[PDB]
């Protein structure tokens, strides 16, 4: 059952509606890419949960007392203190958002292994249970190839597994041995594997992975956008921690990484914000190296592109986002949507933490991956009810930066991303109802093809036809 | 069907849960009166929709640019403009809230007819399709007796009627005759009869009523807390206006009153605010008389107890509260709750605008009105699921200020007041689920009796014990 | 010297200017009463410091997390806790503002002595070192005569005295003897005598006064609008407390009253808010009696006309308003204005806590009190520079509710009320410069007379001619 | 009245703390003699910079409350775009979190453009500006592009007055382009109010001439607009042909002489966070879509580019509020007041500019060689004395030659007392002046500085030094 909101709605933002005819015109005008649609032409925007959710009174209140100092802001220290208490990390660098931190640590870490272990940029490879679109982008832009070492169950939308976000431990080890440990600049642990469908990573898996990393002295970066939801799943599924608090599980979790890069725009519940933090003194050097690069890419390292109030707000969000009643509610809503879709015959990845992932591949078997079936489905859904979603399949995966050919994709998923505390059960029902029509028209949905394709992170602004 | 929210949630306030054992202790410490329970001991607070609902971004934004001047604030003029454009009234006096405006116009209007037509304070009577508790309170405190002239269908929870909030025209006229037109200081038209169950008043009824008032030259005050919902019902039920906008219907509606007193804390959607406005120059005198009394009771008449930002916020709320998609949604949610309760066998007044009114009388037939069955039901509901509600029956009606005996009551209703844009469909379902248990235990609920009773507006702070 | 602001300006509200011709037209349209002028027609609004000052970030932040519950709001408890820790009072009832609390306790206290000691309403008299216009108003409206028992030095603008707000102890005692202790419903101690010119009341004086009250068992109500400034003066002038903190002095001060009525719109620094609190159990009865009357006049006693956020904000203001650096600055600014005026030959009451009181009587000796010289001066000042002020003389004092004749007035003062943290030293200089012209035209300022006079609190909306 | 009275009422304040001399003594040492490393709470009056540290208006704070946090196509984006179209007349808008956010985008894009279109030679490319900001110069050099500031002879003569010291050296610009070869000049940056020159204005005539030269060689012109409003004000007070124009009109005119604008909204637009990268018209549509592609990588989707919805609504309002004439007159008059006060006590400064008083450390501390950063020494002295924090705009900031590796020659050693907008009062100005009385009295005893830790890029922000 969809749990009742453990909160009262305090502030609302009105939204309008549109006609089918209008959407038809609009979706064409947008080159068949929802990313290019106007906000006001969307009734229920499930494009992403990043910076689109609601905030709590405490957070809005925090936003009112920021120290806008350019250097040494007390708001910075407030944020730093929250990081020290929650993750146990001593060094903090705020960034405006996720890719803000990535564009800093990646270059820094690469140069490090180069200068220390003779890493060869022409043969370097980074690993992750699964890289973010932007993490992969910045890695490749820095001449580093990536390899996602996910488990066999990860993308089997027909089978259930407790931690589909887990690292393929053997795979990771053989991968490192092959590539050569000196050529692996870092390993990124994505807490709640986004591409796997917001699937959790067990604490045991993290310990094992970190153990392998320690062995080859490879820096481990914990991508923490949805650390809270991951902590929740660990608490519900990993026996050892059934009776631990989200805070305790989080603290434990972060003992298995050397630093964290986070897009606070998710679980921390803020409309803007990111973090780049190092656990301890052993990484003091990368810390000061990141402060140097931060000045260039984001701003002085005591605000790094965030206004004072934004840091006070984040200092609070990191806590509010860990509330157990909240997490149970949020995740239960997603479960509700997934079960609703599954009951009308729309197969999905098992319910994850932030969104329902519809298996476009299974729903539209006639359109080849090369033709982006999940993107076609997205346009169909929008047409139908004014709901906007994103594809997590071949369109997003991109082409091989070396071959120039379309990368093979493990699954063509349509992601119905649910912004935190933004929509109600009625909206969920509305979405499910919409899919009844989408399904009833599956067989007639046409594949898509480029008319304009950017060279980097193409899915955000590309346009397609047919 | 419960319509999907025509808005996105932007800011939330976390709430806490409790155990049955805890509530059991708490309801006792509160003297069996939910009004005395702590907010944090309530999961879903349906005590009232007054100042407890959500606001829109525009409103929260307006709150940020107020002119805190003590006199002639531009924020005051902003509010005045909204009133002129929406209601067509030229004179505006802000008050912190509803009873703030009542404590001003009532004394003023009474003195007026006294000096003008020789009204006899010892024999004066005021009329209304149905007085709010505070309106009745201030009237009686001023030595004026009240008489609610509602229609026969008003309190028949078993029959459906389009406008149960309507004035009993024949009754109003008869009443004015029996009492003597010189002794009737004013008539209050309560837009959406609260006690009737948030039932609407037709525009035709208002015209007729105002016509009668004009005949005897009796001032007509439009109590406007829920004017928007009333405008909505008119639009859905009164043929002549099916195609009018809420704004147009409102403008039309207010041509049939001489002034308005409003608790902005409802449809205007603000956590604080009230209004006392006069339509035109013919009432300029009561206007300046109200400015004089306002200085004493509320504050300088250009802010009357409201901070600058509060007036800017209200200037916006008056508009946002009239949005058609919004009104349809809000009222549809209430309908959903009422239908849900009715489906599990809990008879209610037909769905009104702001709340579901459960008929405690029908649900608990073994308890005499003198023992406040709706209050007993309220305590039962709280114990069961941590939901807080109010009774609109004998407990609230009070005693006859002259006889000193309990006033006879037309219905014992438990009001599940729904704050605007605060709870979801899931909460509604939660409430319905709770009532399944309440119903199952109906026959065992005891009646209540006083242990402490205030002399005025007793229901707010009184304490009772059972049986 | 004007101290430098111990704070940074964070939010500003733009204001406009006007022409002399325009003001001349406006002042007449307003019936020669500044109270009737539009805010936008005023450059520097010194009408009052009540609810017109600035707030701190913490306060604005508090306003964002209020519990709007109709009953038992946690915001109410927050306010109650602040009252308990600052004043040591156990019972709290919020009111929207000052006169909101007055209209409650006055009726309640009167009925009390009537039912307990046989008070005779037809012969009852209340005392105060000096009643506020609204306190006097509500008293008289309730059929109670008032008597201000101020000291001989109080209104001598030519002589300096440490505590001109003090009670005339002998006077108070004789007064009570004359009237009969059974007919005195209450004594109001106005912390910082407003009419005396924002002059302080010593702690010793309060002890003595409370001692007299205890003797006749007369309830003592501490009017606390400017309790903080009074605490400051005590700290600077009363030897015994030179080394005490504002918080400590306040706590001590409130041991000499049975309850407090406060317009939080002043020292607490909020744009809206008031308080009615009782010290302890011995007054539990008046407390529950006030809860009953509050439901009628203000709202449920757990919010009493204040929104949730307003109570959270006040809970913070009560503290922020007691900051020592702040108080020193605020009071130093007033001192600066007073010294500046005195330097150009404009005699004033010695610098008090919230405003400079110009002695209109001494500045315009040709105008008889009956003609309100301070009001004439106010209109002159406005015409000259667009500065708005209020008179604290015969116009405000009113007529004898019994005789119907104009009450005799101890001083005709023009009050240049300074809103807290709103204007700068440059504005002060601007005000002083304006007075150079006002003085240079003193001899030609005409007296005033009614054209419209309300029956109660006339000065707020009356209109005059000539 | 020289210090004009505030054309506004203070609505919200933030309390600040004081410290003891002994404490500052310890603190300045712990900070490696670099104020940038001091804690905010250890500063009474923070004149480090006016960037994102000033106050906002009610309208702005109100705007912050109604943002559309959509990830794409936010209506708040369109609101910002509309303001840009009305004010600057530019049709294409891309929001960025701040200044360097826009720089890291257009610089790479413009360079690749001339490379692919005119055969630019990265190994011989040079960019020009009346004067590059530290971050603009940084990103240029990081992209392998050398910079050349073509300022006028009067620019850094703190002893002489001149109406537009921020002007381009037209002959110099032309000679420079000829020397380097027009195909190797990727762009020209016009810094509206030359920051390094001392917040000195650039005349509209100078801009027309400069743009004319650029059009001739088909060189893209980027208008760095952080302080466009103050520049518009000076033009209105000093350039005869515009004495009677409004700030809005002068701004509109001004922007006809650039192809695009890069702006750190954290200054004149008055916001604590925000930036803009906009193109004038269709002729630059290509760089526009190229910037959208690079923005996705560096900042975020191009319809918010690192700014939350409310931040864009706030900026849409700030761009307007910042152009108010009474406001500008007041703000600039305050700076004039501080400059005249300092000059009164014998402390020579650059003639009053728009956002700060620039003390000439070189003239105040003649015994210290530029190599030893006299302006930085002066900054530490000022802090010790009264808890006032400032920045140096001299050799320390200028850096080393990325090619030679040697310290770059500097035209002036200035200590910048940056005044955040609507934050401090006249009393604070007087406080600052009073502080300098002591600083001056001790001038002869201030020692020079030297590195103990120096970053390879933008060193002045986090470097640490010690007394030589
Ligand atoms: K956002
Ligand atoms: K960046
Ligand atoms: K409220
Ligand atoms: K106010
Ligand atoms: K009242
Ligand atoms: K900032």
């Amino acid at each position: 059952k969809h749990l009742p909101e453990p909160f009262r709605i305090r502030v609302i933002e009105p939204v309008k509606r549109t006609t089918r005819a209008y959407r038809e015109e609009a979706i064409i005008k947008s080159g068949m890419n929802p990313f290019l649609l106007d906000s006001e032409d969307v009734f229920i925007d499930l494009l992403t949960d990043s910076g689109t959710g609601a905030v709590t009174q405490s957070m809005q209140a925090a936003m009112m007392r920021g120290d806008e100092a350019y250097s040494g802001s007390r708001s910075y220290y407030a944020l730093a203190e929250s990081v020290k208490n929650i993750f146990g990390y001593q060094y903090t660098i705020p960034t405006h958002q996720g890719r803000g931190a990535e564009q800093i640590y990646i270059p820094v870490l690469i140069k490090k292994r180069e200068q220390e272990k003779g890493l060869d940029r022409s043969k370097m490879v980074a690993f992750s249970n699964y890289f973010f679109d932007t993490t992969q982008g910045h890695s490749q832009i820095n001449g580093c190839t990536v390899r996602n070492v996910y488990i066999k169950e990860a993308f089997d939308t027909g089978v259930r597994y407790d931690f589909k976000g887990n690292f393929d431990l053997e795979g990771l080890e053989r991968g490192i041995e092959e590539v050569g440990p000196n050529n692996v600049p870092y390993i990124v642990a994505t807490i709640t594997s986004n591409s796997a469908g917001g699937q959790p990573v067990s604490l045991a898996n993290l310990k094992a992975m970190y153990s392998i990393a320690k062995k080859y002295d490879i820096p481990v970066v914990m991508d923490s956008a949805r650390f809270a939801e991951n902590a929740y799943f660990i608490k519900q599924r990993e026996a050892e921690y059934k009776d631990w608090t989200i805070e305790q599980i989080t603290r434990e979790t972060y003992k298995y990484a050397d630093m964290l890069a986070m897009s606070a725009k998710k679980d921390a519940m803020v409309p803007m914000g990111g973090l780049l933090c190092m656990k301890d003194d052993s990484f003091f050097d990368v810390y000061t190296e990141c402060r140097t690069l931060c000045v260039v890419q984001e701003g002085f390292p005591t605000y790094g592109g965030l206004e004072g109030g934004a840091m006070e707000r984040l200092a609070v969000g990191l806590y509010d986002g860990m509330n157990l009643d909240w997490l149970a509610y949020r995740i239960a809503q997603v479960q509700y949507l997934v079960d609703g879709l599954e009951e009308i015959g729309v197969v999905c990845q098992q319910a994850g933490g932030h969104a329902a992932f519809v298996d476009a591949g299974k729903l539209l078997p006639h359109i080849p991956a090369d033709q982006f079936p999940a993107q076609a489905l997205a346009c169909e859904l929008y047409k139908v009810a004014g709901i906007r979603a994103v594809e997590i399949g071949s369109f997003l995966l991109g082409r091989d930066p070396k071959t120039g050919k379309q990368l093979p994709c493990p699954a063509e998923l349509l992601r119905l991303t649910i912004p935190r505390a933004t929509y109600t059960q009625t909206h969920m029902d509305f979405i499910i109802e919409a899919f009844k029509h989408v399904k009833e028209n599956a067989s007639n949905i046409k594949g898509l093809t480029f008319t304009y394709e950017p060279k980097v992170l193409r899915h955000f602004t590309a346009k397609l036809k047919e």
